[PDB]
């Protein structure tokens, strides 16, 4: 495996060479603080020496490190030591590639030695090594082998000589003389401590067999480099130091084989090519009309060395080399000489741009690689590549001019141009030359562009001949104009590559989002690209068409994003306009291996340049496979579509890319309304979701606008919710009092007011399971997460026609289609279809009817009438019973609605549809499964569910204790603060048959010393509800309840010690969760120990409460506690043995309660010091925390630790 020995030694052998050119620099006085400003020291030139500091060089060397201090200047500091760092590591690279292959003319080994660790070939050839490269002074050499000594000094002439020798072969790479890197070679190579040694024998030979390593490197020599410049905002230095991958090679082999081989098998289709392409597409049926067309364009003959390929990305260059493999085929079926072919493809038919001189290098060495692995007698021929890098422009418009002297070897010297001097052209115009000012003009700051600059087509053959004077130059002129010639070379080559127009593209564009986009890289792509400047991929598919020419081909992996969203929609649009396509394959997640997250979907398309909208193209489907299933199913052509037209993209809303998708489905959508622009947005707040939001439950029903009448101050605002139908989620209040004079002050946004409290179907905008609508009374407003639907006064479509429209299996797989995002914007639900009907009206009607009945029958919503339990006067297991099938009573009813429903709109249609999740789920809770989500199986729920309800009854007998509910009449007894009117609802006998405690403060104690505990009140409940003759079974039955799933049922006690330990300990979490987190009930807990614990009514509290309940229940506990203490101390000397001991024991944790409790009564105190008086609208999580540690869970509840006195 290429991870078990090139990967984790690759990335910090990067970091190491970095730290020997640091220390070169300090050699050279050379030095940057950590600001980076220079440090540079000044040479001393002393007796031919020159000393930066301490440190002393020869004077030879001087004039080349005062380039190094331009480089210091031009450039940073931390680019030249990267730059200096990855040029050695490449150079070493390829030397050790090729003395392993053996491509060297002497054929020995110089980085190690044949069967022998740690040594040298060469230096067992000393003389033989020494005249095949410096037979001049090899005698020295000889002397110095003479010598034993000077190995280290004789080894780097060795090298520095090999390098000289192979610079003449690779210009690109290896500089003949005057380098300055030699300065920067680190010494001490014959040592063991050399980095040298590491990459010998760190990686084993086996796998420098394949040229597929070397793409490694390229991945893993900056991969490390890439976690730290990752995720955050790009600049263009580190443009490519996080856009950098590796493509699989069946994905290469499918993008490079059906773009040129298509285009050379239309025109022979008599061939024995397409054998040897595995990936090839065998073209679908066409109408005669279209091959008609397509066979009036198609060329008789095409010369072989006229085809063109461009990688705007080459990086590793493998796409070239694919290339370079089916050209040499054609080639040899054409019947060339076979040594003769290697040379010629890479004359005219490869061009490769990049934007990092590394990732050229590489790609030339490989290029390079692979046509010497066929032909022999490659390298003693001075063939010249075209894959280059970008170069900044900043040079003398005339300086470099004047040294060409152009006019004394040939003309065009003072004001002879491609035009005249004085023509000014454009801007650029000609101080020294037309042509070479409007070039140069176009590339001030492309590398922060890239490939992206366009050159007008016109001024291409001009350029070339240009060229041409340069190649005579370089060798046929002086010094100075040999120099010239050096410097312009590079800006006129890459100027003459962008100029052509070339026939296919193939390239892997690199991703970045808009957050990577810098200022300048963002204004740029606002003023060039308006339609795709949402990303830099969508910019670059778009300008890959500028330089096709007639009957070219586009073949590209990118993100999928483009396909469905609205970002891109016009320019899908622009796409179906002028375009063709020929294939697509959808890969989706799961691909481009060895790389971590499921993020990455992508797809893979070949597409044409002209225009033909009848063509049929040819999908596949390889999303749901792992790599080599992908692979698999590929080539046994798996999951194929070939029944769509082009054209018929148009007709869907959107234009979404829907190749799977029917065809009567898409004819159908066509011949229907749509729901018009009914829908609207819902108003927003800017900042005040915690002032004015609040639960229902916890305001005064005075101040609510729905229960009380006259005044209003509050309102229900529906907002967002789970996946619900039909009826539900109305849990919060806001403060709209005077018409928002508070929100107006709050700058809040209102949208559509004079449309506010009216009846209409409201649908969630952010879902995360599917779509779904609901109905709405009016006396409502609807948050901009709430978009509402409204019909119009006088028109056919009625609200409850839509609504049963809308949950339809039709319109949600529709839904579906259109955004696979789950994101409902307004826009997209403007364009829903819709149909009209009259049964719809009264089925949902029934649905409405039946979802609000099951609303109905929890203390959650404020329509609350009375418990259902209640109703039947023969036994609890019966009243169970007829609650279990009511509720199965309304589940069966709102599933045969439900079907009757989806079978109407069906017949109504003419075509089935399929079925998906959640398609024929039951939002409703009497279906155990959507309220206890999914287990592993069913009959589970049947324990849990009866205790459930168990706890329900006895929370329903609490508040009925507690004065919210009574008997005597349905629906809310009292909410109002301050107790206010209490006495009047007494006189007015509102709990004649059940009493309710006059203090609001219920005691919850071990015992039955108070008279109105908790348990005792509930036996007495019971009892009056069911009689007194089955008293005993119907406690038995609840205590078997209770402890089936709340609590561990005990081994022994009877349901009295059953229920008490339940409410003693249970009940308070089981209320939380019930109200979630907004508690009603108020608990005060002395401490851990259930010393002293009891409940208080919120809205019956006032400021009386505290000092009445800390009199009437403290003083009385304390007195007690004390009698019963000094009672069993008395006792105590009388008992002895054991019989004392678990006397004696209980004391102790009795009296320490009693320390407790007066440490309670302490804290009391302080508030029994002064008056609190609160009010509802202040925010319940606001006043929990006015009463420091007298309450349980203040955290929770507060978010934050509470307070100390």
């Amino acid at each position: 495996m290429n991870t078990n020995n090139i990967k984790k030694y690759a990335p910090q052998a990067r970091n190491d060479f970095r730290d020997a050119v640091i220390q070169k620099l300090t050699t050279l006085g050379i030095a940057a603080d950590k600001k980076g400003n220079l440090q540079i020291a000044e040479a001393e030139t002393i007796g031919e020496t020159v000393r930066y500091g301490q440190f002393d060089y020869p004077l030879s060397t001087l004039p080349r490190r005062e380039r190094l201090v331009k480089r210091a200047r031009e450039q940073g500091f931390e680019v030249l030591v990267e730059h200096c760092a990855y040029t050695w590591f490449n150079r070493l690279c390829a030397i050790r590639y090729m003395e392993l292959h053996g491509y060297l003319d002497h054929g020995f080994r110089m980085l190690s030695h044949p069967e022998t660790p740690t040594a040298f070939e060469v230096l067992d050839h000393v003389p033989e090594v020494a005249e095949a490269l410096l037979p001049e002074s090899k005698a020295q050499l000889v002397e110095m082998k003479l010598s034993g000594n000077q190995d280290e000094a004789l080894y780097r002439e060795l090298l520095l000589g090999q390098c000289h020798a192979l610079h003449h072969a690779m210009p690109f790479l290896f500089e003949a003389v005057d380098d300055e890197a030699e300065l920067l070679l680190p010494d001490n190579l014959t040592r063991t401590d050399s980095i040298l040694r590491g990459l010998v024998d760190d990686i084993p030979e086996e796998d420098w067999e394949q040229v597929e390593v070397i793409g490694w490197l390229y991945q893993f020599y900056i991969s490390e480099k890439k976690d730290a410049v990752i995720g955050k905002v790009v600049k263009s230095e580190d443009i490519p130091a996080a856009t950098q991958l590796f493509t699989p090679n069946w994905i290469v082999q499918y993008l490079v084989q059906n773009s040129v081989g298509r285009q050379w098998l239309q025109t022979y289709p008599d061939s024995p090519l397409k054998d040897k392409m595995e990936y090839y597409i065998e073209p679908a049926e066409q109408t005669p009309e279209v091959q008609a067309q397509l066979a009036a364009i198609t060329p008789a003959s095409i010369e072989p060395e006229s085809i063109k390929v461009l990688d705007p990305a080459c990086g590793s260059g493998h796409i070239l080399t694919e290339a370079y493999n089916v050209l040499k085929a054609i080639y040899e079926e054409r019947g060339y000489r076979t040594r003769d072919i290697p040379q010629l493809i890479l004359e005219n038919n490869i061009f490769g741009l990049d934007i990092d001189d590394r990732a050229a290098q590489l790609s030339g060495f490989a290029m390079l690689m692979l046509a010497r692995q066929d032909d022999r007698r490659i390298l003693g021929r001075g063939v010249r590549l075209n894959i280059v890098s970008l170069q900044e422009s900043k040079l003398d418009i005339a300086e470099v001019w004047t040294k060409l002297n152009f006019h004394q070897h040939m003309q065009r010297g003072s004001m002879g141009d491609m035009f005249t001097q004085g023509t000014a052209l454009a801007n650029t115009d000609s101080a020294e030359y037309k042509l070479l000012m409007r070039t140069l003009a176009l590339f001030t700051s492309a590398k922060t562009l890239g490939s992206l600059i366009q050159v007008p087509q016109e001024d291409e053959a001009a350029l070339k001949a240009f060229l041409e004077r340069l190649y005579r130059l370089a060798v046929e002129g002086d010094i100075q104009q040999k120099e010239a010639a050096a410097e312009l070379i590079p800006y006129i080559q890459q100027a003459w590559i962008l100029a052509q127009r070339y026939d296919a593209v193939v390239a892997n564009p690199p991703y970045m989002g808009g957050k990577g986009m810098n200022g300048d890289l963002k204004e740029f792509a606002k003023k060039q690209f308006p339609d795709s400047k949402s990303d830099l991929f969508a910019m670059f598919m778009q300008h890959a068409f500028s330089l096709l020419k007639e009957n070219g081909f586009n073949a590209q992996v990118n993100m999928q994003s483009w396909m469905f969203l609205s970002s891109y929609e016009a320019l899908r649009g622009w796409l179906l306009d002028n375009k063709t396509f020929i294939t697509m394959a959808h890969l989706g997640a799961r691909a481009f291996g060895q790389i971590s997250g499921e993020v990455v979907q992508t797809t893979a398309w070949v597409i044409k340049n002209n225009h033909s909208g009848f063509y049929k193209p040819v999908f596949f489907r390889l999303v749901d496979d792992n790599e080599e299933h992908k692979k698999n199913n590929l080539l046994n052509r798996m999951n194929c579509f070939k029944n769509t037209l082009q054209n018929d993209f148009k007709k869907i809303p959107g234009s979404p890319i829907a190749y799977w998708a029917t065809l009567a489905f898409i004819n159908s959508f066509l011949k229907l309304p749509a729901l018009g622009t009914r829908a609207v947005k819902g108003l927003d707040t800017n900042g005040s979701i915690d002032v004015f939001l609040r639960r229902w439950p916890e305001v005064s029903i005075n101040s609510f606008d729905a229960l009380g009448k006259g005044n209003s101050k509050w309102f229900p605002i529906a907002k967002g919710g789970e996946l619900r139908k039909w009826f539900g989620n109305h849990e919060y209040i806001i403060n709209y009092e005077n018409d928002g004079i508070e929100l107006r002050k709050n700058k809040a946004n209102l949208r559509n007011k004079d449309m506010y409290f009216q009846e209409g179907g409201t649908w969630t905008v952010v879902s995360t399971t599917g779509f779904s609508m609901r109905y709405m009374p009016k006396g409502f407003l609807f948050d901009q997460g709430g978009s509402a639907v409204f019909c119009e006064n006088n028109d056919e479509l009625s609200i409850y026609n839509i609504l049963a429209c809308m949950n339809s299996k039709y319109i949600n797989y529709s839904a579906s289609l259109i955004c696979p995002t789950l994101n409902f914007t307004t826009g997209d639900v403007r364009k829903f279809p819709v149909i009209k009907n009259n049964h719809l009206e009264d089925l949902a009607k029934k649905a409405i009817e039946i979802s609000k009945a099951d609303w109905n029958q929890f203390e959650t919503s404020w329509e609350f009438s009375k418990n259902k339990l209640i109703e039947h006067k023969g036994n609890v297991a019966y009243s169970y019973a007829s609650y279990c099938n009511f509720q199965d009573k309304l589940y069966e009813q709102l599933v045969n609605i439900e079907k009757n429903i989806n079978n109407i709109i069906e017949e109504i249609l003419g075509f089935k549809i399929e079925t998906t999740e959640n398609s024929e789920l039951i939002t409703l809770n009497s279906n155990k499964i959507y309220r206890y989500g999914q287990s592993e199986t069913n009959d589970t729920f049947l324990n849990r569910h009866r205790s459930d309800t168990i706890s329900e009854l006895i929370s329903y007998s609490v508040g009925c204790q507690m004065g919210r509910y009574s008997l005597d009449r349905e629906g809310l007894v009292y909410a109002h603060e301050g107790n206010k009117g209490f006495a009047e609802l007494a006189a007015e006998g509102a709990y004649k048959t059940f009493p309710a405690d006059n203090d609001g403060i219920l005691p919850l104690m071990d015992d039955e010393w108070f008279e109105d505990d908790v348990t005792s009140r509930v036996k007495e409940f019971v009892r009056t509800v069911w009689g007194e003759e089955h008293l005993q079974e119907n406690l038995e039955f609840i205590a078997e309840s209770l402890c089936l799933y709340a609590i561990k049922p005990k081994k022994g006690e009877s349901a009295l010690e059953t229920i008490r330990r339940y409410l003693s300990t249970q009940f308070w979490k089981d209320h939380m969760k019930m109200y979630k987190k907004r508690p009603i009930y108020w608990l005060f807990s002395s401490g851990k120990e259930k010393a002293f614990e009891c409940l208080v009514y919120l809205h019956r509290y006032n400021d009386a409460t505290l000092s009445r309940m800390r009199t009437e229940y403290v003083v009385p506990l304390l007195a007690r506690y004390q009698a019963n203490i000094d009672r069993l101390n008395d006792q105590l000397d009388e008992a002895s043995g054991g019989e004392a001991t678990r006397l004696k024991r209980e004391r102790d944790s009795l009296i320490k309660k009693f320390s407790e409790l007066r440490s309670y009564d302490d804290r009391l105190r302080h508030y029994a010091d002064m008056r609190i008086s609160i009010d509802l609208d202040d925010g319940v999580k606001v006043n929990y925390g006015k009463f420091g540690d007298l309450l349980a869970d203040v955290k929770a509840i507060t978010g934050n630790a509470p307070e100390a006195i």
